[PDB]
């Protein structure tokens, strides 16, 4: 179906997602800030921690071009999304039941670009863009 890069695509705008959730509430926020002066937070009902990173790959997804860096420090998202890319059309694949719907949207959007390079970082204290729509995620949501 697909194969992401294993190195960023140079030249190529970056999409620094991230999506955080309150587990009492079931409000949440989803969103990016990119590397060329844009950035996007949606407020989302009935959603978990998992959903609203899934949600910040999808904005990021649709809102980019042909080809997108996205850097993220969700380790399911990035792996629940390249596990479905390497274990399509084979045997012992079954999709998990857990968001089933939100990650299949992203698949459809991933074929439809050319070249997409997905990254884990870990959630760290800075300036860089992985620090900023922190804040912008986790305004009115959790204490940071
Ligand atoms: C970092 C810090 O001390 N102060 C900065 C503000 C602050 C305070 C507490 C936080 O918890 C975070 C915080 C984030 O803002 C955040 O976005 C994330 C995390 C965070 O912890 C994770 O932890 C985390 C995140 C994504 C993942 O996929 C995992 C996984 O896949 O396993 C984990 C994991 O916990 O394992 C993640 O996205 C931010
Ligand atoms: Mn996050
Ligand atoms: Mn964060
Ligand atoms: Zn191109
Ligand atoms: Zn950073």
């Amino acid at each position: 179906m697909y194969q992401l890069e294993k190195e960023p695509i140079v030249g190529a705008e970056t999409f620094y997602v991230d999506g955080a959730a309150n587990r009492e509430t079931k409000l949440g926020k989803a969103g990016y800030v990119t590397n060329r002066g844009r950035q996007k937070v949606v407020t989302l009902t009935d959603t978990t921690n998992q959903k609203t990173e899934l949600q910040a790959i999808y904005l990021a997804l649709q809102d980019s071009g042909l080809e997108v860096n996205i850097v993220t420090d969700s380790q399911y998202a990035l792996g629940i999304i390249t596990q479905w890319i390497h274990n399509w059309k084979k045997r012992g694949w079954k999709t998990p039941v857990k968001n089933v719907d939100l990650v299949n949207q992203i698949i459809e959007q991933l074929i439809k670009k050319e070249k997409v390079y997905l990254a884990w970082v870990p959630a760290h204290k800075g300036i860089g863009g992985n620090e900023q729509v922190d804040k912008l995620v986790s305004a009115g949501i959790r204490k940071v």
